[PDB]
Formats: C-alpha cells, structure tokens, sequence
C-alpha cells in the first residue's frame, strides 16, 4: 500500500484494563504510527514528572467550564502521542472520545480469571503475600514512590467507578472487570469500537485501522507475569535499570 502523511494527534483509544494485552498494543500501534503510544510504562521509564499531574486530573474529575479545564490538561498530557494504552488513562475513555472525536475505540478483553491471577502477580499482590515484598524492592530501584502507588489505586478506583475498593477482594475486582468490559461495549457505539482478545494478532486491528499489515513483523508478546518477575529481581539484583536495559528489549 502508499505511505501516507499520518497526523500526530491520537487515532487511538485503548479502553483495556492492565494485564490484557495492553503493552503488545502499545508497541503494535507504535509499528504502525511510527510515533509513541502512552502506557503505564511511559510514565514509569519516560515521564515520572507526570505522575502528579494525572492524579491532580483524577481529584478534579469527579466534577460546562470545569469539564474544558480539564480537557485542556488530558490534551497537555497526551501531547505528540498517537495513541492510549492502560491506567492511567483507559479510565477516561468516555472524555478521550469527546476530546479525540475523530479517534477510534479498542477494548482489549481476556478470561477474567488468568487476568486476576495475572494482576496479582505484577500489579496488585495481596498484602499478605511475600511477593509484594520484592516489587516494592524493584520499584524504589525505579524511583517509583508512594506517589506512584497511589496514583495505580486511584486510577482503577476511577475506572471502575468506585470510592473505595477492597484491593484484597477478589470477588470484588471480578465483577469490577466484568462491569467495567460490559459497560464499555455498551457505551461505545460498535461503529467505533473493536474488541480484542489476546492472541488476536495484526489482522483486526489493522482492518479497524484502515492500514496495512507491518511487513514480516509479528504482533507483539511482551509483559508476560513471568517476565516480570525476572525484570523485579534482576532489578533487586544490580540495583539499576540501566545495569539491566539491555536485557529486556522490547518490554521496555
Ligand atoms: N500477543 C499476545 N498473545 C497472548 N498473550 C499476550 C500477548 N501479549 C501480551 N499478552 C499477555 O497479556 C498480559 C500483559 O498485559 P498488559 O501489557 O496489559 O499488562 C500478559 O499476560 P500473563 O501475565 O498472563 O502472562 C501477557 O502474557
Ligand atoms: C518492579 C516493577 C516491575 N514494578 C512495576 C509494576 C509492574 C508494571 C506496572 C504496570 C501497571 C499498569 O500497566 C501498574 N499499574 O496498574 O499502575 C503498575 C505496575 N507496577
């Protein structure tokens, strides 16, 4: 197919939850934009400094002239990006669409059990579990504070729509999961939605988007719970990402 002059304003809104595939796309939009894509790890490896500004957006956003404040600060954020992938973000969707209206929808969807045991083992450990013990120890290697772990909470406490949350539950971010899917599809007009389950691959997507399929590039497999884990302790274990970059190519 031609090449074609692609504006650099987001064309994409991904809807997903963590642990659904939501790094794969971030790296699959970014082959076929040629531009970034914003994820948890753009703030976690590019853009700590925007960590308070997120959770300033989420206190206001509880809230006409107030809605255009903080659409002016969703678009500051979201500058020079083609696309959002995953907390922080996927939580304002519904506003993403109003500010991007010419920006389609992906929602990004799996079994809700291999999800949950997924988000336990990197995102949300149960407190009593050892394990959080380790990514609490990778993190201060990142630099990642309590103001980072807040901002994690809040934002799935704003996507899910819920003034608090028993993190520990899991019954309770069962039906969170199901809830917030399930009301994605019907919020969304199908003409502007696509949903994805993992192990999709290219061929949706790139009919969705009206592009051609990356040539000899297979669909990104990356942020795997097990690779994870081998990034936390070889984090633990040289005491910087730098000493370790290189190791983890495309996850990072
Ligand atoms: N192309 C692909 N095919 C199948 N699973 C994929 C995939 N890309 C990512 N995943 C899975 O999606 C999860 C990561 O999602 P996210 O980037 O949103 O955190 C991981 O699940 P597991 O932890 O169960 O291995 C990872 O294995
Ligand atoms: C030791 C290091 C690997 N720990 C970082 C971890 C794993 C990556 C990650 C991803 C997300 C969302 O994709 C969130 N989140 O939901 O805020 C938190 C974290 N925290």
């Amino acid at each position: 197919g031609a090449m074609i002059e692609s504006s650099t304003t987001i064309q994409v809104i991904s809807a997903g939850l963590p642990r659904t595939g939501t790094k794969s796309l971030k790296n699959a939009l970014e082959i076929i934009y040629h531009k970034p894509c914003y994820h948890m790890f753009e703030i976690i490896f590019n853009k700590q400094s925007d960590i308070i500004k997120w959770q300033n957006l989420i206190h206001d956003s509880h809230m006409t002239t107030k809605t255009i404040a903080i659409y002016d600060k969703l678009k500051e954020l979201l500058d020079g990006y083609i696309a959002t992938t995953d907390l922080p973000t996927c939580g304002f969707y519904k506003d993403l669409m109003n500010i991007y209206p010419n920006a389609k929808v992906l929602l990004t969807i799996r079994d809700k059990y291999d999800w949950l045991h997924s988000l336990r083992k990197v995102v949300l450990p149960k407190s009593n579990d050892p394990w959080k013990l380790k990514i609490e120890e990778g993190d201060k290697v990142l630099g990642l504070n309590s103001d980072f772990y807040k901002l994690s909470e809040d934002s799935l406490k704003f996507a899910f729509q819920k003034d608090d949350l028993n993190f520990d539950d899991d019954q309770v971010l069962l039906e969170c999961y199901d809830e917030y899917n399930r009301l994605v599809q019907e919020t969304v007009p199908s003409d502007r939605l696509l949903v994805l389950r993992l192990g999709d691959g290219w061929e949706p997507l790139c009919k969705f988007l009206n592009v051609e399929i990356p040539n000899g590039i297979d669909y990104p497999c990356v942020n795997s719970h097990h690779q994870m884990t081998q990034l936390t302790e070889q984090l633990i274990k040289y005491k910087s990402l730098d000493a370790i970059i290189h190791m983890f190519p495309d996850l990072i």
